[PDB]
């Protein structure tokens, strides 16, 4: 177990790259931080943005979820094969990243009473990486190229996060969903899904989804 | 290359890009899009995410202002000497972004009554850089290593646009306040930031700064 895992009892934003590790076979180490212990302050206040993930690599210390994706994407090859596939799979998980984002500051500042108004606008939303997947011959392999990159764990998370708070939403676009079917499918990524390590997890620290 | 550039009449999140590509002695096309136009609808809906920048690089076409970045970066060397370096200048990409985030927010939804709290904050979200550069040569040279990154004309025009917002916010940050000064002096760089194309359009579409 090379790598460590600093993170708080949620999926958040470590699904995506535990997901990659696990797919991936990789070793790590997960480092549990409770409320209280963050509440203390001293761990906070060695964070560079004050903020978790942190992530280490032998002796290399990260910060921040993508940089962590990027990393491994990197030193593992989950990178596309070239220059033009490394720019079309940064070009995926930046949509990834922003979509990502709104779905935070739903869920923590105003679930109540913006979630419908979320749910209508979600199509308009997932359209793009339903048009991305058509793209690339016909949606049959994965978001870019013809091999997994550190962009599909990150949009497999969004995506899966997405039926949870919208059952059903994933219905309009074929490719979308026939993605997600077969990418939950690659055996080891298939038994850490179910696994109580993922499973018994919230998926927000504030227990909504 | 050549290269193209499509967005607003507005510096914005093409900024830093522009300066990189001025500074890097690169020659590139703006295609300006004026609201009228983009209010008709042809071309937002031919954007991938609906949105601007768009940047051809021949038919490489790209969407992401950090998407356009890190393909720079990686074509003209500005990522580091190696893949520590690279993910170092990530970390801080990442930084930048979330600030600006917040900056962007600030902006468009809420100026007036949201400004005061902000500039209030301000020193502890300066503060992760200033630790940076001290962690780099006591911050003698780059953000990271000792030649540029694209992380450094990302940087660069956070706080250029922070300056204006909060006159004398890095007065307190003693290497983020040299660093600005160094950076600005670079001959190419100091011309095209003193240049009409830079100096006559607004830093954010809405009129506020
Ligand atoms: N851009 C950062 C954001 C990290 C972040 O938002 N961390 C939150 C949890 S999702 C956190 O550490 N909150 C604790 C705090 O702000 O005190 C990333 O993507 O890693
Ligand atoms: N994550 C995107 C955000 C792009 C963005 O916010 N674009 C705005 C202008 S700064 C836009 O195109 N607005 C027009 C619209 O959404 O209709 C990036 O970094 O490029």
């Amino acid at each position: 177990p090379p790598y460590t895992v600093v993170y708080f009892p949620v999926r958040g934003r470590c699904a995506a790259l535990r997901m990659l590790l696990a797919d991936q076979g990789q070793s790590w180490k997960e480092e549990v931080v409770t409320v209280e212990t963050w509440q203390e302050g001293s761990l906070k206040a060695s964070c560079l943005y004050g903020q978790l993930p942190k992530f280490q690599d032998g002796d290399l210390t990260l910060y921040q979820s993508n940089t962590i994706l990027r990393h491994l994407g990197r030193t593992l090859g989950l990178y596309g094969k070239d220059q033009q596939e490394a720019a079309l799979v940064d070009m995926v998980n930046d949509g990834v990243e922003d979509l990502r984002c709104k779905y935070i500051s739903l869920i923590y500042t105003n679930y109540e009473a913006g979630k419908d108004d979320y749910v209508k606008a979600l199509p308009g939303q997932l359209k793009p990486f339903e048009t991305l997947l058509s793209q690339n011959q016909g949606g049959k392999t994965f978001i870019v190229g013809d091999q997994i990159s550190f962009a599909d764990y990150n949009l497999l998370d969004l995506l899966l996060i997405h039926e949870v708070l919208a059952p059903g939403c994933l219905d309009a676009f074929p490719l979308l969903s026939a993605y997600v079917g077969r990418l939950s499918a690659r055996p080891k990524l298939k038994a850490f899904l179910a696994s109580p390590e993922y499973v018994n997890l919230p998926i927000n620290g504030n227990g909504k989804q």
